[PDB]
């Protein structure tokens, strides 16, 4: 289970899921305007469903499927 943090491995190759992810947290962070949220969103290498939480604040809650497999890519070496 998720018990690490920013424990990525592909965040070096991705260079896309990150910029987007981290950016996805910002958006949501605004919805609630909570400082203790952005992190979670892109905390444990973005592996904690914390993505759906923010993705929801954007009604999107759809790009999670593709955003999910992505978070898994960063776990390549990991």
């Amino acid at each position: 289970a998720s018990f690490i943090d920013n424990t990525c491995r592909g965040v070096m190759g991705n260079r896309d899921i990150y910029k987007k992810v981290v950016r996805v947290c910002e958006d949501c962070t605004n919805i609630f305007r909570l400082p203790g949220l952005d992190g979670m969103c892109r905390n444990r290498c973005f592996y904690n469903e914390w993505f759906l939480i923010c993705l929801k604040a954007a009604n999107r809650e759809d790009e999670i499927e593709k955003f999910r497999v992505w978070i898994s890519i960063l776990n390549a070496g990991q």
